């Protein structure tokens, strides 16, 4: 030992938190944090979890890389839903060069090529609203997202022939995936195994697309898959069989869905909102304008960069509403922080809603104000704001998330004239995918086209 950090109490034997935690987890982890200060512990079912809020406290869980904090146990509900061998369901040897492949798709090379495909299916996707109407922001958004990763991760096979037997195959695995499953993944009730299933299904529906395109050498293609065809594990000529390529899409495709999604949603929510829209919109509008004399009509990732005011209004939605509430490791090789000391064993805790909601780091925290971001940006210190994590397993798709999203709201922002429906939604804490909560409404007024 060394000095345990705070146990937090509870009166309730051999469950101890557990019934609180479950069913209030943003709120009492918030709790914690004001009762027992950075660093604290829950017992359930005597497992120790340490808890680190803010930015002192985050330094011990993204420094340290993989032999001295481990992501399997966990993350281990992921593994029957991407399949065997994939990401985390993976050896380190074979998982990081996987993750090397994700990070050869989703780089500034690979999404200068897919910017074309997001522009034009946002274009696709909005022009056929009316002249005026109301739509929920999510559901629609939803719908965009899952269309245009079909095209960018799965490639136009996928698209023009397969999205809504695919859209049905996800509606599945996001359907196996319940409180229930990610403490027991593989209880064989019937959402699990239908979610076994889908994803058998979804392997057999990626059989016939690899087959195809080996047959057809030369014909290039532009998507993820292409880079998991071609994706080799050091020293072998092995390559990836199709069973792991589906793996891989499926993980990628339930990024874009539990997250790109819900903050997509969450940004046009908030600067839509009266007091959020009176001080914060024209500001973007004047940076559109600006952009389309530079540029012209034309949205393409050199433009969509220089939105930094857009940007800002995106990183603020994440600020506030992430959503991923917890990002976790049990620990391997013990450490310490402070006076403290947390042992082998223990399942270490960041709560990237609570740590972005602490005074001290961001002034005002409660309030939404994009353009925080223009001093914050600046700050010296590491792992203020955690949105996307950081460190060796820091997101790698916060590139495509902010432009897919910037896509929809400059595409959204110049061809209508848009109003928050009813008051600002509240957040969804207590459910699967951390959303907001429906009805997400906006009144869409069109303007010239
Ligand atoms: C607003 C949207 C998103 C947020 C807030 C977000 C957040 C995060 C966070 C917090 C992590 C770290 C998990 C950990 O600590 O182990 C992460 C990891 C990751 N994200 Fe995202 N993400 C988003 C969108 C995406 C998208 C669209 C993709 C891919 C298409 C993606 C791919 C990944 C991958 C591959 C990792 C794994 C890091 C690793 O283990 O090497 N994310 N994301
Ligand atoms: Cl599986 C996981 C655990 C913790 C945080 C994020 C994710 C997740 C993911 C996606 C693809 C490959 C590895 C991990 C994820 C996958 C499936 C369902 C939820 C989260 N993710 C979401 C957004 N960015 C990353």
């Amino acid at each position: 030992k060394g000095k345990l950090p705070p146990v937090v109490s509870s009166l309730i034997p051999f469950v101890g938190s557990g019934l609180s935690f479950a069913g209030g987890p943003l709120q009492y982890t918030t709790d914690a944090y004001k009762k027992y200060g950075d660093i604290f512990t829950m017992k359930v079912f005597g497992q120790r979890l340490t808890f680190l809020v803010g930015p002192d406290a985050h330094v011990p869980f993204f420094s340290q890389g993989d032999a001295e904090l481990s992501q399997d146990e966990p993350y281990q509900f992921s593994v029957p839903i991407f399949g065997p061998n994939v990401v985390y369901g993976a050896d380190l040897a074979h998982r990081n060069q996987q993750l090397k492949f994700i990070a050869a798709s989703l780089s500034t090379k690979a999404l200068q090529s897919y910017v074309p495909l997001i522009v034009k299916e946002a274009e696709d996707f909005f022009a056929k609203w009316d002249k005026s109407g109301t739509v929920d922001i999510r559901d629609a958004l939803a719908e965009l997202i899952i269309l245009t990763a079909s095209r960018c991760l799965m490639g136009k096979e996928i698209r023009e022939n397969l999205f809504t037997e695919v859209a049905k195959l996800y509606q599945t695995l996001d359907e196996g995936l319940l409180p229930i499953s990610v403490f027991f993944p593989y209880l064989p009730i019937p959402a699990h195994k239908r979610r076994d299933e889908a994803r058998l299904a979804m392997v057999r529906m990626f059989k016939k697309i690899i087959d195809e395109r080996r047959a057809n050498p030369e014909v290039k293609h532009n998507d993820c898959l292409q880079v998991f065809m071609d994706a080799r594990y050091r020293g072998e000529e092995q390559a990836l069989n199709d069973e792991e390529i589906t793996g891989l899409m499926i993980a990628l495709l339930f990024a874009g869905q539990h997250t790109s999604s819900v903050t997509g949603s969450w940004t046009g929510l908030l600067l839509f909102e009266a007091n959020n829209k009176k001080k914060f919109l024209p500001g973007v509008l004047e940076e559109q304008e600006e952009i389309r004399k530079e540029f012209g009509d034309e949205l393409t990732m050199e433009a969509l960069n220089k939105m930094d005011k857009l940007h800002r209004c995106v990183k603020e939605a994440l600020r506030m509403y992430p959503p991923l509430l917890f990002v976790m490791r049990k620990v391997i090789k013990p450490f310490s922080y402070k006076d403290y000391y947390v042992p082998e064993g223990d399942t270490v805790f960041v709560s990237p809603a609570l740590s972005m909601r602490v005074e001290e780091v961001f002034p005002n925290a409660d309030q939404y104000n994009p353009e925080r971001f223009v001093e914050e940006d600046k700050q010296a210190q590491k792992y203020r704001f955690v949105g996307f994590g950081a460190g060796r397993h820091g997101c790698m798709g916060e590139n495509f998330a902010y432009l897919q999203i910037k896509t929809i709201w400059s595409v959204l922002l110049r061809n209508f004239d848009i109003e928050l429906v009813g008051e600002l939604p509240k957040p969804d804490y207590t459910a699967m995918v951390v959303g907001p909560a429906h009805p997400c409404l906006l009144r869409y007024t069109r303007k010239h086209h």
